[PDB]
């Protein structure tokens, strides 16, 4: 049986969508930029920063130096930053906390395998710190997914091997680099995305030990 759950924070544990999306408005607010609007925020999902930044500017063909640029980037970060203050247990994904505690119960190990600069802030504002082993440092890690550093690092931060452990992710990024971590992939999500050759869940509340236990067997 395996030995560890891999986490990703976005999209499996909780989201900050709302909260990116009105950092994103209020800083083209600012700066008098139309049209980011909640269909355009779709654009912006799960992109980088600065590639976020950047299509935004696009909608006015704005040009700007390094040092604005660098500005309005943090401008929104500082935007998002302060609008999770309000992050609370009330924002964990159905069936996540019982996948915890009954992973924990069975000695299971868990980690995080997040990108997010504010995984462990998180995790305290949705009382789940607890139940974590470890937390895999996405500034101690030398690429990004779909690159499967983050994925070993969790797994060796809590004395496994990637093979003992499955992983858990709703972006094709993250999938890829479950796959080539070497632990096993369970998606949730949509094949479109994802992919046909893993094991998709359609949402969290699927995510039960019962079913992650029959799909290791399997
Ligand atoms: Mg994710």
């Amino acid at each position: 049986m395996f030995k560890a759950v891999l986490f990703d924070l976005d999209g499996v544990i909780t989201d900050t969508a709302e909260y990116h999306f009105r950092a994103w408005k209020a800083l083209a607010e600012e700066i008098g930029i139309n049209g980011v609007d909640r269909q355009f925020n779709e654009q912006l999902k799960g992109v980088s920063r600065e590639d976020s930044l950047q299509k935004i500017l696009d909608l006015a063909d704005k040009k700007v130096s390094a040092e604005e640029f660098k500005e309005l980037a943090k401008r929104k970060n500082d935007n998002y930053v302060k609008m999770i203050q309000d992050v609370s247990p009330a924002d964990v994904y159905p069936g996540i906390l019982q996948l915890l505690k009954d992973l924990r119960s069975n000695k299971i190990k868990i980690a995080l395998a997040s990108a997010s600069k504010n995984g462990p802030f998180l995790l305290e504002r949705m009382n789940l710190t607890g139940y974590f082993d470890a937390i895999a440092d996405p500034a101690e890690v030398a690429a990004s997914k779909p690159a499967p550093d983050i994925f070993i690092a969790a797994a060796h931060a809590v004395g496994v091997a990637p093979s003992e452990s499955i992983g858990l992710e709703d972006s094709q990024a993250g999938i890829q680099a479950i796959k080539d971590s070497g632990a096993l992939p369970i998606g949730v999500g949509r094949p479109e995305d994802l992919g046909d050759d893993i094991v998709i869940v359609p949402d969290t509340s699927h995510y039960t030990l019962e079913f992650l236990k029959e799909v290791w067997l399997q």
